[PDB]
């Protein structure tokens, strides 16, 4: 590992302080440092020399006592005054590979330890803590307000590394007379493997004066090795470090770890001063403790994070539940659950024995026979290629593909049959500061100086997409597993191919739950090969055998206190025609072991012959996300002030809903009046938002993208707030370029006019009586490949008068917090945005008014 | 035990059917009834006879499989045709320890647990939906459904209180019978031995008390007689058949509530009561077995409830201990908020410290006070503390002089004379038994054959006499004793009931482990319980700093972010804001893992603002702690849940104001007036989902009636939108409609809430259609009649009727819609508040079946 050898056991410290290796049994100096003998006034020392009566007697009896304890860190700063001069000192204390070693720092202007400076810093922790979740970005902005006004830094910032080892600056609270460095992210090598471990292990490092010379320390000549000091506070930097921050504009540096715990190094809060800055220990070690408390933060929002992902993966194992419930691969397709639900992507393909269907902004069939060709030619033997760029990929035409169809994932099925997904170019441009990250670069331990240049230049990446995880390919796997078996009815190789790096042949584990299936009389129809690696049990000795008696009360042991009942209350509910999500179940194997499984049981609904039947799953959560829905199974219970209503809303509003829809239905037939025709058109898409919008619900997902004409949604649009507007006289004033017939628009007419309600219902909210109101749109058929297209739509819906007050909008683009339900309905309708491909902004003029960029795309 | 051999080894069916009992490797009858030769019509059943012989061939290899199956009680009950004169039959067959016994009951379908249970699932699912917190609501629901299942005449839940005694905790019956809820029962009504056969064999069925016991017939070598304790064949004991008459029940089913955890305890049971001779098939016992299972299913959820509701309580106590803890003086106990009648549930309490008497609520006076420690020197001296539930029964002269008011005593001795007590007052407690009164000495006689003549609703009231002081509350009392005993410098406890001997205890003390830090987090005050908790001493902890060594170092706490918690929480407790019920799991220096939960709050010095933080541990039971959790996370998920139906108003709110617009809009030309009709529909459809989710909160007294619109309307619109409302279910039903409507063309007039009533209307009618069976009919019928309350102020009398030919809607649904504020469906809970909507507008419906099941419903409005 380089430059770990020289960090480590290079014996030059800063002119700030004075290090003194002492062995703790006799007070023996084994090393000091150079400018010690000004800053004590010493003008005796040598190897050998009792420290403790080069002090005060009190500062004495203090250092002997610190030498004795169980930890350390909770002493220092030990409060030391000097006595051949007479300044106190404070006295960093830690112990190295065979002694410990003080770290004289003087005082300008009492703390006698760990916790009179931990004080300092619970106020600003108190403020940090009392933060909303789900917000990193606001997490570290506090973290650098509070680290600003703490330390009086000029420029304090989060670096944060990321998967590449290569970082970000994700925050900043700088001096405003300086530059912004947010969104700079720098190469891996710009900081060594060895300074993040280094970093793991020290976890906060001030320098003063990087044009400061190093003073040496004198090491013990008896001992050959170099003292390995890591934990001492005043080391200088590696002469690459030194150079660096020279060529910064920045002579004081604070660099503190951002450890989230096994001790993984998210980041760094590193601070700036553009002149040489000290500040105390006490402080220092607040500002360590708040980086304690910026970890503690930031992983209670990873560990929400990932608890997310889980129940997206659950929500992925439900859809290929739904995938083994169809008749054909065909109906996979043709079906409102598709395979362009299955991953986040933009189109998806499925080639069966030819008569190959599309979805989304996919290639055309002798596009598509073209992709095919270079699949059987490239990558033949691997059965899934993942590549983020065609292009990169090699396969020819990409240009004559596009920007659009830049990312493909594809799934071999047997007999020349393959399923495809695919995804649009992201316009993502990295400010690369100095150098752009290398992935071929490693650390160069040889390298003597760093570039002296900082200017941020803006790399852009011509024509690739959203990476390939493992988790959509894992998705990708498991669904084309179970067509291939389908296929057998009637091993596996994944290239993953990235911008930055190679081809890199891996094997996915499918995402397939353990299923059974019974009939009514809960005998075993199906045991999947899922189930029977879980259960232990082979499918053809439990096949034919009760699951709700039988199999599951002994062969496969329960466990509760009355499980078999809870489980044959819940088996018999599925036969009968009641479907209960992810019910705890917690089983045996076969060998004794305990599963703490989530069953779910659907009804197995067919056609007129084999009307209700049983299909099970059993997702295995983690036990936090066992613990995270069991908090709200034991909460739905405890809600009966308004989930009595909820219910009672959901199933009363479904009846006239169906006579809405029934007498729109049979209003159709022979109203030769096109004005009223167009005029039901608005009215069958505005019950339509009722009953998507009363069955989808809100749980934050889902989007059933159709062909809409787009003048079709502001004419269904501009009927909603037409009330609004005919009582408060706002007169309207329309300007379209007339996108009747700017057909086959992909996306929802749906939650695009839900979206549009409840921003232009806002904005006609805040009017002044009996005014005006501007609509307005500007479209560009933009062109994106040979025949691929895509319409780039603003929306300026504009109001002259007071507007929305300067806090709904804080409210609107809020995380989880909510005041109003204007305020609650517009926050959901702008994530009903940030799900799909858009956003919004508010902005403050004479007139105050929301502009809606939604990018939508014509097959 | 007394009974058991003669229950279990009394060899005596019921001759509702007969039973033989064959052997379990080569199907040798070991065992058989007397009336076996006239039940299965053969008038060769004799010893050792080969039993497949007698049934038909094809039935014979059921019975095989069953015999080669691991779990018998699957199988059963296992349809057998018979071979000599082909009659069907449920041959129910259980394994004893000695053979197989088969019962045949005489069958009038269902071959398995399966096709039983499925009976049972709509009630099981029915009391699975049902709020927790209660057991009345839970026991009053499962005896409607079982009297839907059983249709026995009365039935209710007898449940066993503490001392085995039981009472009818809830019951239901028909109206001709006699109400027996509140009942109280001796415990010798129920013996030991039956409570173990019910821990075996739940579902006990009397077809008739009066009816012989048939012998049984045995080939067994040995000498003992058959197993029939799993057998449902099994004839009652003679003083339960006697009693059985003597209280009106010619027949009964009683079945076993099984609750239990992971320890079977009956918790009560379902006694089932026929005015005459009654036999349901096996299908519906076990399904009637299956629900029981499901009702201890549901009364286990209430037990663990009720026992972490206790023991938050428990919690509460501690905090309030702590909280009367940390005062400078030892008379602050009596006045602050938190009051020593905070502690303990009680009507009064009375400090005693140097004289100075302390009165609370109701007191006795001072003279009377003196009396009562003087009393309490004289007897009971030896023992600190007592906790007499009745002072009559203690001992103590002057009881009715103090009144009701001083009955209930609570005593708590301190040193040098000082005293705590806490008063509660007569509490009317007249438990009506039926019968005779239980006496805790009363056994259970193994040789007593007659039961009790008499069964009539005899009162007994209680003395002077209190609510029972419990061991909860009293181990608060002596924990606050204890502290108060500590206070000053800076054990047997005898509880009397009126039923029971003087019980001499000493329990588990309730304070709670203590560390006190000062202002720079250095641990001043150190507790007991923290010793015996970590099991570090005091005096080698002391003068450490707690955060960092004595917690971090000394202690293993969680690795990944506990130190920096506790660090952060403790700091802020020295800055002032106190928390409540940190989660703070560690270890100790034994080195086993203990969960805890940190309450820190600020300590003050009274001249000091915030000087010092002080610390308390409470430990509980992990159920307490995650429910402590979701407590937590109920600011997550109720606001969400709040924050989906604002939404939802909102959101749906917006395109109800595009639906009247596009529907005013509409009104340029209709040409063909269907066109039109059509129109009107969707706009009752409209106005219909805007008072849906108008300005109502789902009462019904405080917005379905203070907003009930009142406006005239035309009735063909409510048919239609009727109709049009249910056309999407008839035809993916595959259903027909039969609207035989008079003519209402003419009835322009009729002047009443027209939304309301085809809101009601399609929530009834698409029920009816949601249970009619597939492809037949659905018949609307109306019957316009006048009806006249004055001249000018005519009414009408409608009369909607929705009939459908089959099985209809079933019982435990509109179970659901009559109950009021219960509800297992969100389809049943639309109905409930549909039928609330026409209890409020002047008209009442019913569900009445006629062989083909019918749905009745009236309303009265006035023309104008
Ligand atoms: C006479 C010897 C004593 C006696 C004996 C006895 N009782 C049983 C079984 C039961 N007794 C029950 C009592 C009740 N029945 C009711 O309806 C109510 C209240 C509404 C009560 C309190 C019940 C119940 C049973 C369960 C059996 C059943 O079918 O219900 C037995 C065992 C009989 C058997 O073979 O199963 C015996 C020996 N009971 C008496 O009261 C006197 C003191
Ligand atoms: C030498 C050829 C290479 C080199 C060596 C090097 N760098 C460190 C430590 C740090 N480098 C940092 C870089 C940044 N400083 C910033 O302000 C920003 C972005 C805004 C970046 C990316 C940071 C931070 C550190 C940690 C602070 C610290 O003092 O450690 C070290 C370790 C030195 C030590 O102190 O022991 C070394 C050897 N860096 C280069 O860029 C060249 C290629």
């Amino acid at each position: 590992t380089a430059y770990l050898s020289r960090i480590q056991r290079g014996g030059y410290i800063q002119p700030f302080g004075c290090m003194i290796a002492v062995d703790e049994s006799s007070f023996r100096i084994i090393g000091y440092s150079e400018n010690a003998r000004e800053m004590l006034g010493i003008m005796i020392l040598a190897m050998g020399t009792d420290v403790r009566s080069l002090f005060t007697s009190s500062s004495s009896i203090l250092l002997e006592r610190a030498f004795v304890a169980r930890e350390i860190t909770l002493l220092n700063p030990v409060w030391i005054h000097s006595k051949n001069t007479g300044k106190p000192f404070y006295a960093i204390l830690h112990r190295i590979d065979v002694g410990v070693v003080i770290d004289l720092e003087p005082a300008r202007t009492s703390i006698a330890g760990a916790v009179q400076s931990q004080k300092l810093a619970v106020r600003a922790i108190s403020q940090l803590q009392a933060l909303p979740g789900g917000d990193i970005k606001l997490l570290c902005d506090t973290v650098v307000e509070s680290v600003r006004d703490l330390t009086g830094y000029d420029r304090v910032m989060v670096y944060k590394f990321h998967e590449d080892e290569h970082g970000e600056v994700v925050a900043e609270s700088k001096r405003d007379d300086l530059e912004p460095y947010i969104g700079l992210h720098y190469p891996a090598t710009d900081i060594p493997q060895a300074s993040r471990f280094l970093f793991k292990q020290n976890r906060v490092r001030m320098i003063v004066d990087c044009n400061a010379t190093p003073v040496l320390v004198v090491q013990d000549d008896r001992l050959t090795q170099s003292m390995c000091l890591v934990g001492s506070t005043l080391r200088a930097p590696h002469g690459c470090h030194s150079q660096y921050m020279a060529n910064m504009g920045s002579i004081a540096s604070l660099a503190m770890a951002v450890i989230i715990n096994s001790m993984r190094l998210w980041g760094l809060v590193v601070c700036h001063h553009t002149s040489s800055r000290c500040i105390p220990f006490p402080l220092r070690y607040a500002c360590e403790f708040l980086m304690q408390a910026f970890g503690l933060q930031l992983n209670m929002e990873l560990q929400l994070a990932l608890q997310m992902s889980e129940k997206r993966v659950l929500r992925t194992q439900t859809l290929l539940c739904d995938m083994l419930l169809r008749d054909s691969p065909a109906g996979i397709v043709t079906q409102s659950p598709s395979i362009m639900d299955l991953v986040k992507c933009d189109g998806a393909a499925f080639l069966y024995h030819g008569k190959y269907y599309p979805l989304g902004v996919a290639p055309s069939e002798v596009q598509i026979k073209d992709v095919v060709e270079w699949l059987l030619a490239n990558h033949a033997d691997s059965t899934g290629l993942s590549t983020d760029s065609l292009g990169d990929a090699g396969y020819p035409g990409a240009a004559a593909l596009g920007d659009a169809v830049c990312g493909m994932a594809v799934a071999y099925i047997t007999k020349r049959d393959f399923l495809f997904w695919f995804r649009s170019h992201t316009a993502k441009e990295i400010k690369w500061g100095g150098a752009k990250h290398h992935p071929e670069d490693k650390d160069d331990g040889q390298r003597m100086h760093p570039r002296s240049s900082f200017q941020a230049f803006l790399e852009v990446v011509k024509s690739r997409s959203q990476p390939w995880e493992t988790a959509e390919m894992d998705a990708i796997h498991s669904l084309q597993l179970i067509l291939r078996d389908s296929f057998k009815e009637s091993m596996d190789k994944f290239i993953n191919i990235q911008g930055d790096y190679k081809a890199i042949v891996h094997s996915p584990n499918p995402l397939i739950p353990p299923i059974f299936a019974a009939d009514e009389n809960t005998c075993c129809l199906e045991w999947n090969m899922a189930m029977e690696k879980l259960t232990g049990w082979s499918r053809s000795e439990v096949i034919g055998k009760m699951i709700v008696g039988e199999v599951f009360g002994s062969c496969c042991m329960l466990k509760g206190p009355d499980a078999l009942t809870k489980f044959m209350i819940v088996l018999h509910n599925a036969i009968g025609g009641q479907d209960t999500d992810k019910f705890p179940f917690p089983f045996f194997d076969r060998n004794g072991k305990f599963v703490q499984a989530l069953l779910t049981a659907n009804k197995r609904v067919s056609l007129e012959g084999k009307v209700i039947g049983a299909f099970c799953f059993l997702q295995i959560p983690s036990p936090e996300l066992q613990q995270a829905l069991a908090v709200q199974r034991r909460q739905d219970t405890e809600c009966f002030t308004k989930a009595k209503e909820l219910a009672y809303i959901c199933q009363v509003i479904k009846n006239p809903l169906s006579g809405m829809r029934f007498a729109n239905s049979l209003l159709e037939a022979t109203d030769l009046n096109e004005d009223q025709k167009q005029l039901l058109e608005t009215s069958v898409s505005c019950e339509k938002q009722i009953s998507r919008i009363v069955g989808d619900m809100d749980l934050e997902f889902v989007l059933k993208r159709e062909e809409f004409f787009l003048g079709s949604v502001i004419n269904a649009i501009v009927s909603q707030a037409m009330f609004l507007l005919r009582d408060r006289g706002l007169q309207l004033i329309r300007d379209i370029p007339e996108e009747i017939k700017s057909i086959e628009v992909f996306g929802d007419q749906i939650r695009i006019q839900q979206l549009l309600a409840e921003f232009l219902l806002s904005i006609i909210r805040y009017a002044p009586s009996q005014e005006w109101v501007e609509i307005h749109l500007s479209q560009l058929s933009k062109q994106m490949a040979d025949g691929f297209a895509a319409i780039r739509t603003e929306f300026r819906m504009a109001c002259p008068g007071e507007g929305l007050p300067p806090e709904l909008v804080r409210d609107m683009f809020h995380s989880s917090r909510w005041t109003s339900p204007e305020g609650l309905g517009l926050s959901v309708c702008r994530k009903i945005l940030k799900l799909m491909n858009g956003e919004v902004q508010y902005i403050r003029e004479s007139e105050r008014s929301y502009f809606l960029i939604i990018l939508e795309l014509p097959v």
